[PDB]
């Protein structure tokens, strides 16, 4: 007999103060996270960071998130060499079965973009597909990479997508696939999605689109899309199209969901290795997905707040950071937010 | 910063009313952006609860509890049980300007508030035969166990020890000792988990206290080790305390004595109240203030005379407060 | 992965043949079970008995049922002395969390009863209440028996009862209690039942009745009752009232349900120690609850069948067994069933 005190599946909390996991990670990670810290204590938000740093201590990230249930992170770096270690961004997700990635591509007022007024969401599956990481070399020079697609993992993401679309009043959900060629793999994906968007979630418009043609429409006529559901790879691709469409990787909020845990990271997924320590970086991405996390753990008075802050800051011409067309540093941009914030 | 916060104030019985006031004065003299919603009371312990449910945070003294048969019952525990503020933290750290028999002592006692021998279930079967039922449950126990470790991790405490009597109450205290050590091994592996039998713990505490770091106990053993610790460092007037639930937090003295006998005499020592008052600031994020006004009282009492009666001084609550506000006005 | 091949949770079955557990148990148990065996192979029913016999090997009964999921049993005997072992009828149920007992009190055509045309069901909770078996002697001569009642176990039986009433088109469900005296214990029981018969199962008539007054109506005016839900003790009491009302313990079908397992036994719960080996016993009880088991594991063409057999047999005067008013032996009664059956 165990209900009211079974809370032990909820986000670490004591006397109102959450304990959230913080994983700065590589590249502009460390700076872009700090921006959030500063805006957080300057707004005196009741959360305490348990913050971790790292080769295989990706264990300690997992173990932490398992205690706290909630996390805020940047991106880790990834070797391309043969004796390199392997994502460990995916490791984190796979080990926590945080199977759903949401990226938010909504254009911002003070930013010059080639096609304006754009609002689309890309939900991708995190643990499966071409990210299954099964590969072998039969004879020298011949390599097979196995791409797994399973009904259970696919029904899961399918429902998450529709549930998400319902919750945030999204009218259309489109499955991106290559089912005309990989008739079993992507086929299964396209069916299961359209199949369970018809017998459940009948209020929502379900459709399919072939990944290559999807890529073309996305670049040429993006307004026709609302929500896109994709397997691991197509989501990286459509993701980056969307990232560009709205200004760049610095403006994209992101979040990852499992059944028990939730980890919030930038929606664009770029490390910024080249500009590490230069204080040139743009924290809009990190902050905005940071607000997504507040809405999640129920705060969101703060979230509604500090999002308007950054939204207005960047719409308001100069004082904005390098990549948007300004000349301010990460430091300066942060402080304009905390400033605008101090007068609300 | 910018904005105001509304904290609950429950002065309570005994030196409560004076010891709270000390904090009020130090607070407005430091112009701290908090407004007290202050309540006074037989069964309006309801209004305390209802208040804390709105404000989420509170600062309180102790209420008095009868020992007679038709007396009302703690209602210090009632407050906690009704808010499920299940975790009590008491901080026994010796202070510079205070003569103690064993010096340089720093230990913490975390006790469970809602269960154990404080479950208040008892009956008289036939006349002259009384049974008091002591409840111990896995859920409430896993909860406190994690709170303790989480706490130890957060405040860089290396050792956590479970106090029990599991050799005799093999199911009750047994369950407690297991669940603690059990989940200090598969989670929180960085921390040193151990057990100690309550009676032997009591002996070490009095004779060789430095061997302890953090102690986790059920309701009763915490009252006992608590008072050992209280004595060890000077007295009930030097001990900061706090109570935690998932949603609420109520800060009170860590020693838990009413001081009924010296009510209204202005002889009382507010170190306890103030220091746990600083705990509350750190909590609601202020803590520039906290870091501040703690150094104030710490230095004040280290600095010989002008300190209050029980520490070895001759000053009144009033005078001690003003030395703090004075030292504070020069920072 | 999972779904199709999985199903390690249905009843043991190999190429069309169920493997059911058989626990003859004490008293007329051994004879009354045999009656069923004979009628079963004479009807060539595709089930194979795994049959067990036994002081603490009540373990082996549990372990068996955990494999097969389904069982058919008589009653074991229980000591009244102080160093006696303890029910182990309840042990079986508690260890399998077969928490729901159903007894079927429906009068039979060829049987003289004081009040005729009677059809009521008694559902009792098996694992809790006064069957919780917690007791201690504080000082010599003073004994406390603790009676546990918990919301979870109670919500469970409450829904089982309503679900059952809905499934078998029963219109009324009544909670038997002593809530006027044991305001917490039986109080909780009465509330939880009526409470969740109002916000779920609104089509069914929920009501309460005090156990003593229930006992009086049951004996004097039983037709007013439809389904009765009770804690462990009141169910033993109302049970035996119902048993008498319809003829005796030999006419009552019974079944026990848990979430995963199901054990079928006589609904009246008497061992018949005194007439063991005399071949005088009446197997109607055993057989009828045996038919309940068939309906369960889906057979039930057989069940519908072999129930009509025994129903007609006993309605048809002589050739019926001793306790109903006949002069036939268990053996003879069985063979009349198998005979009537051979001509259907």
């Amino acid at each position: 007999a165990t209900a009211a005190q079974a809370e032990r599946t909820l986000p670490k909390k004591y006397g109102g103060r959450f304990t959230v996991t913080l994983i700065p990670g590589d590249g502009v990670g460390k700076e872009i996270t700090d921006s959030v810290r500063t805006i957080f204590e300057a707004e005196n938000i009741p959360i305490d960071w348990e913050t971790i740093n790292i080769k295989e201590g990706v264990y300690e990230a997992v173990e932490s998130l398992k205690r706290n249930k909630i996390g805020l992170k940047g991106l880790w770096h990834t070797p391309a060499d043969q004796t390199g270690h392997g994502s460990l961004n995916v490791a984190l997700r796979k080990q926590l079965d945080i199977y759903a990635n949401v990226a938010l591509f909504k254009s911002l007022k003070g930013v010059k973009t080639r096609i304006p007024d754009i609002d689309l969401i890309v939900i991708r599956e995190n643990t499966e597909g071409e990210f299954s990481g099964l590969e072998h070399e039969s004879v020298p020079g011949v390599v097979e990479s196995l791409k797994v697609m399973t009904r259970p993992k696919t029904e899961r993401i399918a429902r998450f997508a529709f549930d998400f679309a319902k919750k945030y009043n999204r009218k259309s959900v489109t499955a991106v696939h290559k089912a005309n060629i990989m008739k079993l793999g992507d086929g299964l994906f396209r069916n299961i999605i359209t199949e369970i968007g018809q017998k459940e979630y009948p209020d929502i418009d379900v459709s399919s689109i072939i990944v290559d043609n999807a890529s073309m429409q996305a670049v040429a006529k993006p307004h026709q899309f609302d929500v896109l559901v994709t397997p691991s790879m197509y989501g990286t691709i459509l993701g980056n199209i969307g990232a560009a469409l709205i200004g760049g990787p610095g403006l994209v909020a992101g979040a990852n969901f499992g059944r028990d845990y939730a980890v919030f990271e930038p929606g664009s997924r770029h490390v910024g290795l080249d500009i590490k320590g230069q204080n040139v970086a743009n924290p809009t991405a990190m902050i905005l997905s940071s607000t997504l996390m507040l809405n999640h753990l129920g705060l969101n008075e703060y979230a509604t707040r500090i999002s308007k802050a950054v939204h207005e800051t960047i719409a308001e011409g100069k004082h904005t950071t390098r990549d948007i067309g300004g000349s301010s540093s990460t430091t300066d941009f942060t402080n304009e937010i905390i400033n605008k914030l101090s007068t609300m």
